[PDB]
């Protein structure tokens, strides 16, 4: 079989990320969503929470499953018996950086590192401005999940 | 009428922002300058000092008025009853997420930013650097406005 | 009152194109949509069809007018009685070149350019790529205006 | 199954195709090599030439198999029943038109396409300049394969 | 002794050319300036004149030296007995392009190639553009120097 | 004489640095290594340790020599009585923001900036990589001096 990894923070999951998955479920026999933990006590949403959400996110696709990543990402592709990382790109995204460890992690572990841009009206939403644009009070919720939303009402209230 | 703000943290204004500042003026009915107050305590100049930096440095524009800004860039855009931001283009703009932000804030407030380039002789100064190079001593003052420099000598000394 | 230039050899106009039009009405009194011949025979419209496609495309703006361009853009602005052009961002832009002549722009005649990132659904259609593709029987007819749909209908037919 | 094309024109065949090529083998059940005519009478090597040197450097890779490449690569793709377009970015790559045709071949036929970058000491490498410089007299035979080499030997004597 | 050459087409040499000559020729021994003719029959000004215009604007630099380049540059550089490029970037540089040169010419000559960026006035002339906005009537003598702007007012009277 | 500094934390020196000390000792009369002490208590090295494998790390290089840097990167060149920096460009560097700190370094000393991409297998090297990687089991001793892994090894265990 063909596998993939589809790493990050998703803290919380949008509707970019999810777009990354959908692509990758349908290119690879399995893919592995890895959620890992912010380095220090940073997070918006805790562990569990980032779990739930990705899985509640991802019900339509049955061939992904959703863990939590420890170390090297490269070293959890791996012990997943996969051997590629798949990336989405989008406005705003570290391309360069994308690269570098890119490079490192095919030095390193021989892991091969897929980029795929994200639709158009999914290209502008992070993580991150998602946070701080619905914190003031914008209406972020066409960019997230439903899930996403649902937690993100409760803890703005 | 029309329309455009111009937001920053302008700690402090260098003559880059001014030059922008005179495009706007130019090409717009009003141009607002909105101060956005650094998130948390993180300022060289207070809130006042900067205001009155702007409104020292823009005497030469009738039409140009400075606030403070806040929240969301988009909602204070609306509150002055514009519906335009305009922000210059320098060497080190991280113009990608400059674009992200641009789309986010079309998104959800149906705001328009336009970019435009600051002038090659001004392009390579930023509040940040202008502050490093002229703490360490090097002379930037060809690079800030007057108003500027009076008050960046007096707290260097 | 103030003005813009919307310069391009709209061969043929996108609407991509037509997004830019529609925020550059917006917030500009009257916008002046210059069509620039091709400098040797290489078009696949004609001028007089090119002009009547944008024209066609852009009757819900009532401030926007369409001319044929001649020489320097910057001189046709100046003609236009105006001192701004506005340019769309898409994906694919090149947009060091447009900065360079930006700079040389303003050098030659003070004359300012507006950068506005285009609508991310309209954002990777350009004029050579929706001919190349339609060309080879792809559909590109929900990135084109429906004047320009009719018209490359009969041309390809 | 799962599969994807690497579409392109090889003309000739680099290290860097190969790199890519092998990447794309190890992770699909299948990898379909499009050779794509050039669209006037343009290249230095004919059809059968490329086909030969893309077969010759790839017998160590027996999931793959190679084409000649008609019409949009996307038709292409979907008749060889598959759903992914693999690329390679080496320096030099202009990736703001990979990505311009990624989005809009994902508009016109649900293809995704996915970037690799190819091995550090493969990346500086592109059929026209190994044909440039070999022209006028450079050795580029480290980053060409052997029956490329032994092919361009032969056609500069 | 320490050398550097700097390679181009120089038609004609812009005032960003000499700024980055003034660099290479205080910061090594000898400079040689490489004039590289164009492929095919495409110039403006004939090679003497290119030469002429080059020795003409340099006079006030006596480590430097003017030579048609032959074949690959990094040949060139041997010939001369030295093994450094001194390449200028400015606004329009392709710089990937010229990064994916400066590799292959590493590889293939162990010449290193030096970017250093033009001073801002002078970032956004280049040969092409200032020929192109001369012909249509645009001013660019403050880009050229004084032997060029000579030589440019006969040829387009 | 020539010369040019090779600022930088080396916090490793990795065997990217090195690779671009070479070649600034290649091509420069003497090469001072400026080692540029972190603002805060931040580092994994002491500056003894850094003073030490940087020299350690260039035995074969008799005209450079190392020295730790103080206040403006300008202000130290000119003390060493140079007007020459000397970076490496490498998968991942702020290309803009060293753009930026470029001009300004010239604005306000009259000092030159040249720039040189690493070796392809050194390209995606720094020194902030190669401590995280490592500080999670990966392998980097491959990209570092054998004064970096001994001293890496030590601190590690
Ligand atoms: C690969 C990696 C870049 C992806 O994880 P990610 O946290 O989702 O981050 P992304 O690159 O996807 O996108 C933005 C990221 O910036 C991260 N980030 C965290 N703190 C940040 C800071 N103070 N400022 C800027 N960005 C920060 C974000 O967490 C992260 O997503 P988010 O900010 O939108 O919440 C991250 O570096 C990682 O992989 N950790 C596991 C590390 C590993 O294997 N390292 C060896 C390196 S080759
Ligand atoms: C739009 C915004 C980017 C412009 O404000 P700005 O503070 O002047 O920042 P700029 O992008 O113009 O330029 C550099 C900026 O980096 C800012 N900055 C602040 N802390 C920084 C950090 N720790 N590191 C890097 N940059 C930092 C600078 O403040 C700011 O200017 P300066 O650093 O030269 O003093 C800022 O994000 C903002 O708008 N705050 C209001 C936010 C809003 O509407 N958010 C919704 C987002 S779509
Ligand atoms: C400003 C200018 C770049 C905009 O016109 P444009 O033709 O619409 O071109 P754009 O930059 O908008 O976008 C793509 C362009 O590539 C143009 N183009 C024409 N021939 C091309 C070639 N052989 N290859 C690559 N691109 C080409 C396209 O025409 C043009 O649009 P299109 O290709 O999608 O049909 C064009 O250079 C111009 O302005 N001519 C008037 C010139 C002027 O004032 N020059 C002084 C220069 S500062
Ligand atoms: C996708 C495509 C970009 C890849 O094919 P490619 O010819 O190998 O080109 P690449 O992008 O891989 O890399 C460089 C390319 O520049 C191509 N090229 C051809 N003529 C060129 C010109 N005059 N100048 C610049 N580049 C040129 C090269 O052929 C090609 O490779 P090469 O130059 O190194 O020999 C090419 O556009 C194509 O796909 N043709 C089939 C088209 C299709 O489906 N179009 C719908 C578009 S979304
Ligand atoms: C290195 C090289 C890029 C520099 O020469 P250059 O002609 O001055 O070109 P530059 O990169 O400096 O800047 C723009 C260039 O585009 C060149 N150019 C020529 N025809 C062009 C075309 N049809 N379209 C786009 N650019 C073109 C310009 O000549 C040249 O300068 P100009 O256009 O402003 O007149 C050129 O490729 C060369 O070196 N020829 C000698 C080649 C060699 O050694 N090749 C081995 C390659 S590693
Ligand atoms: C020029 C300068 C950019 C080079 O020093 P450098 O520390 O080696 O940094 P580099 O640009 O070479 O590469 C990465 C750098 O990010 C630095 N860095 C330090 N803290 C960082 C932070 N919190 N996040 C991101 N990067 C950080 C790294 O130290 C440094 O190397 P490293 O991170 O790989 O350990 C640094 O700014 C400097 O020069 N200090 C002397 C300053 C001076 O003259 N300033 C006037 C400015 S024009």
């Amino acid at each position: 079989m063909t596998g993939a990894v589809c790493p990050g923070s998703f803290d919380p999951v949008t509707l970019g990320h999810v777009d990354i998955f959908e692509r990758a479920a349908a290119q690879f026999d399995e893919v592995v969503v890895a959620i890992l933990v912010n380095p220090a006590k940073t997070g918006m949403f805790d562990l569990d929470e980032r779990i739930a959400m990705v899985k509640e996110s991802t019900t339509h696709l049955p061939n992904l499953r959703v863990q939590v990543g420890h170390g090297l990402v490269v070293d959890f592709v791996r012990s997943c018996g996969m051997t590629a990382i798949v990336k989405g790109l989008r406005t705003g995204t570290d391309f360069e950086y994308e690269l570098q460890m890119a490079q490192m992690n095919k030095h390193i572990a021989g892991v091969d590192t897929f980029f795929v841009a994200t639709a158009p009206r999914y290209s502008f939403v992070s993580s991150s401005l998602a946070k701080e644009v619905a914190m003031l009070g914008g209406d972020v919720s066409e960019l997230l999940p439903e899930p996403v939303n649902r937690r993100l009402r409760d803890r703005l209230n």
